[PDB]
């Protein structure tokens, strides 16, 4: 590719698997409200389910969990599938059954690119009022952290130079419902999304630097531990996102193109 500096992305423990919501250690750490703070999880986890089990195939590829949404690209007879019927195919819980499966991810990948950064015509109204009314609810106790984040991802996707990816470790299909929905479609395309659910960080870490080549500066950016080992032990920068100052860190030291 053309890409010089690439930023790999762990935003688990914070954004997609942001199980701290639920379990109510949240609100416990930042002093905010339990009750509250597990009603809004509640919600989210129930309108990111329904998404999947609606649009992206979250009932058949439940089990089928891949790794990056190409990988049965190989099995897939490109063809016409606007008129495909997946209700009435020989596809249950296999070259003839990888291509059923290959074709529900390029769906799924249709339905990506098509509404990333139109939810409210995949979401018909007044599901986003509903629902970007929770997006305040929660920014007001996470002091706007998605916000903030996606001010920095935004400083390094109008960079023709620079791109970013993503590396988390649920299911490649509720992490593309989510990132859908949240709002982080623009920053992120989906040939740049990784599922280490049962592969482990590293392997997915491999994976992106074999795509990119050596070319490259190779820089991740995350919280947690999971993948700090996983890019220590394969000598990238990580960047710790742990505090809310250590994302005007991140802006700033892209501001002056110190990364
Ligand atoms: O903001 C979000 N997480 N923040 C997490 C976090 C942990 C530590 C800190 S820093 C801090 N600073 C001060 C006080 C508290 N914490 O932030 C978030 C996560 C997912 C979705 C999300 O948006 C939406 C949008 C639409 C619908 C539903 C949710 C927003």
């Amino acid at each position: 590719n053309e890409i010089e500096r690439v930023f790999v992305w762990d935003l688990d423990e914070t954004i997609i698997i942001f199980h701290s919501l639920l379990t109510g250690t949240f609100a416990s750490r930042y002093g905010k409200d339990t009750t509250t703070s597990v009603r809004i999880g509640l919600m989210m986890e129930e309108m990111i389910f329904n998404l999947a089990d609606t649009h992206l195939f979250f009932n058949d590829l439940e089990d089928c969990d891949q790794i990056h949404v190409d990988d049965v690209s190989s099995d897939d007879n490109g063809q016409d599938l606007s008129t495909y019927n997946f209700s009435a195919d020989g596809f249950h819980s296999g070259v003839d059954w990888m291509r059923k499966l290959a074709f529900r991810y390029r769906r799924v990948k249709e339905m990506y690119n098509t509404y990333k950064n139109n939810v409210g015509g995949l979401i018909g109204t007044p599901k986003r009022e509903t629902w970007l009314q929770l997006r305040a609810e929660l920014e007001a106790l996470t002091d706007l952290w998605l916000t903030h984040s996606l001010k920095a991802l935004n400083l390094i996707n109008s960079r023709p130079n620079c791109v970013n990816v993503l590396v988390t470790t649920t299911q490649l299909i509720p992490a593309l419902a989510k990132v859908l929905l949240y709002g982080l479609g623009s920053v992120f395309p989906i040939e740049n999304i990784y599922s280490a659910t049962k592969t482990g960080k590293e392997s997915c870490f491999e994976r992106i630097m074999q795509r990119f080549g050596r070319k490259a500066v190779y820089v991740v950016i995350g919280d947690g531990v999971e993948e700090e080992q996983g890019a220590k032990k394969h000598n990238m920068p990580f960047w710790r996102i742990s505090c809310h100052a250590d994302l005007e860190a991140l802006r700033h030291a892209l501001e002056l193109e110190y990364l």
